[PDB]
């Protein structure tokens, strides 16, 4: 099945685990076909929902290919894919650490805002493109947003701390991508990167993407996850110490009637969860570390990406074309 040794389409020997999913495994292998070059290997397991999710993956990461052979937009190069006995396995190019691995691995260390500025304009255009042909990736967290080389200098300060060499990015796991005029799903997103218009069910597109990218980009900045809940109403709370109280419209919109009373959220703040909420969230403004003109410039795109109602979201055309983007241009 897996084996570090094992030879896949007599091809591609596995020679290490990268790591492991409810999906199944992704493994660096020798391509003895390419003279020796290292490749990474997305194997699917014999799961009949695995398996056919994977096939509309392949469809994507074929017409990504397709519209852009040469990965201007940093969308993942698929080499190739075949069948492994029941298992279905993606030939992809060899990349680096995730930008969450990265920095889980520098002591939970934040990115400097510099480099956030050159990430936060390569992930705004590598979406931006699944946003111009009609995509949405709708699973955009740090754990997919990778480095084409994590090759760093280690700095002593308090001891060892870690810089980039460089932080070119690619974005990975296309899994989820949905297109325009074909079925959405009710869920999407990993929960801390979920946009509030999927939590309270009211229909989703290309905006929820942009959210998750608001996440991101403060979890850049902070070294953590804003977000860390695993309870909607919870969630919803975090957001609205965070960025102010729900649109009304939208509590009027929404189904899920468990989550309000009177229109206002149904939220105790004097609770066990009340507490906990309030010592990991604040107004978005209360988390500038520093008071810069380019961090308030941070801070004001990312309100922007955190708008509640999506049909007033910053897009990313409009993003990139963002103040906070200009020491760049
Ligand atoms: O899904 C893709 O399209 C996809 C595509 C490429 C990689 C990937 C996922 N995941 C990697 N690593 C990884 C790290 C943590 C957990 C898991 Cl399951 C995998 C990885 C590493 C090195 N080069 C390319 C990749």
């Amino acid at each position: 099945i897996c084996q570090s040794g094992d030879v896949l389409r007599a091809r591609y020997e596995i020679v290490d685990t990268l790591g492991e999913g409810a999906f199944g495994k992704v493994v660096e292998c020798i391509d003895h076909g390419m003279d020796g070059m290292h490749v990474a290997v997305k194997i699917v397991k014999n799961v009949g929902r695995y398996r056919e999710a994977a096939r509309s993956e392949i469809q994507v990461l074929e017409h990504l290919n397709s519209t852009d052979p040469n990965s201007v937009f940093r969308c993942v190069q698929m080499l190739e894919w075949f069948d492994h006995h029941g298992h279905v396995c993606i030939v992809f190019e060899l990349l680096g650490l995730s930008t969450y691995d990265f920095i889980k691995e520098n002591s939970f260390l934040p990115f400097q805002i510099d480099h956030i500025r050159q990430m936060a304009y390569q992930i705004c255009q590598s979406i931006n493109f699944l946003h111009h042909n009609k995509l949405t990736h709708t699973d955009l967290k740090p754990e997919n947003i990778l480095f084409v080389k994590s090759d760093y200098v280690v700095k002593y300060n308090k001891r060892d701390e870690r810089t980039l060499k460089n932080t070119d990015i690619k974005v990975v796991d296309f899994g989820s991508a949905t297109y325009d005029d074909e079925h959405h799903s009710t869920l999407v997103s990993t929960r801390h990167y979920r946009a509030p218009e999927v939590i309270l069910a009211l229909g989703w597109s290309q905006p929820c993407d942009v959210w998750s990218i608001g996440c991101i980009l403060i979890e850049y900045y902070l070294g953590f996850t804003v977000f860390q809940t695993h309870d909607s109403k919870e969630h919803l709370a975090m957001m609205e110490r965070i960025l102010g109280p729900i649109p009304q419209h939208m509590i009027q919109k929404t189904r899920k009637r468990k989550y309000f009373h009177h229109n206002q959220l149904d939220w105790d703040e004097h609770s066990s969860a009340g507490r906990y909420v309030r010592r990991r969230c604040k107004p978005l403004k209360e988390f500038m570390l520093c008071h810069d003109e380019e961090h308030e410039k941070l801070f004001d795109l990312v309100r922007r990406m955190l708008e509640y109602d999506p049909t007033q979201r910053i897009t990313l055309d409009e993003a990139l074309q963002h103040p906070f983007f200009d020491l760049l241009k």
